[PDB]
């Protein structure tokens, strides 16, 4: 038994997944193997202890979420996001990216959405002039409204399987920490690159004047929220080599 750390094995397999005799795995098989490794991942595998709620309100001085960088190549990024109590990663997309996440401690509510896409056989409609929202929309925001669907809204814990998204399915999500702090490992491929036109866009669901899922919604892109930001903090777990 000469095994590497689980995080090193996760990183290797992500590298093979997202990048003659005998034939080595294809992408579906490699993705399924990656997901099998992520199912085994515990917070203790990363030397991260669970965090319990702090009682003081979160002042503007402090970030609601922190990030621990683990590894990245041009194929994928590998990190941990740690959410304080009562905080959220607001609704955002992953343009042309695959993603996999695994809760390490706590509980999160993940709301999974998609913009309606004519490449998927949908026929996205323009926002009709009649319907209105609270708050009302400025005219040019009306022109930017895009139809979407809210697919699911479930709670995940470290006992749940990994949450997977693709470039065209569950590509938008919001992550709420439920009843205390929470953390999750995230794999994204390719990584974001704000300087090469692959950005994290934020969105809001419009409130127009049945709670059943799935349901159609209207989505409006929005700037990163004033009070949402995510600063780094030291990663304490095993190093990914080199
Ligand atoms: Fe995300």
């Amino acid at each position: 038994d000469n095994m590497a750390s689980l995080i090193q094995r996760i990183a290797r397999q992500a590298s093979l997944t997202f990048r003659e005799a005998p034939m080595q795995p294809g992408f579906p098989e490699n993705l399924s193997k990656l997901k099998s490794l992520l199912t085994q991942l515990r917070a203790e595998d990363l030397n991260i202890a669970p965090r319990k709620a702090t009682l003081q309100p979160l002042p503007p001085n402090l970030p609601p979420v922190t990030y621990m960088h683990i590894y990245e190549t041009d194929g994928f990024s590998l990190g941990v996001f740690l959410l304080k109590s009562g905080t959220s990663i607001p609704l955002h997309d992953h343009p042309g990216m695959h993603g996999m996440l695994k809760v390490l401690y706590g509980t999160v509510r993940i709301s999974c959405m998609d913009k309606l896409d004519a490449g998927g056989g949908q026929r996205p409609r323009a926002l009709p002039p009649e319907q209105q929202f609270e708050p009302p929309l400025q005219p040019r925001e009306r022109e930017a409204v895009r139809p979407g669907v809210l697919r699911s809204r479930a709670e995940y814990t470290e006992a749940s399987g990994p949450c997977i998204l693709t470039p065209h399915r569950d590509n938008l999500h919001q992550i709420d920490a439920v009843e205390g702090p929470a953390a999750f490992l995230d794999i994204l491929a390719p990584p974001y690159d704000p300087d090469d036109g692959r950005d994290c866009h934020y969105y809001r669901v419009l409130e127009p004047v049945a709670s059943d899922l799935p349901r159609e919604v209207w989505l409006l892109e929005t700037p990163q929220a004033d009070d949402f930001w995510c600063e780094g903090e030291p990663y304490p777990g095993p190093k990914v080599f080199p």
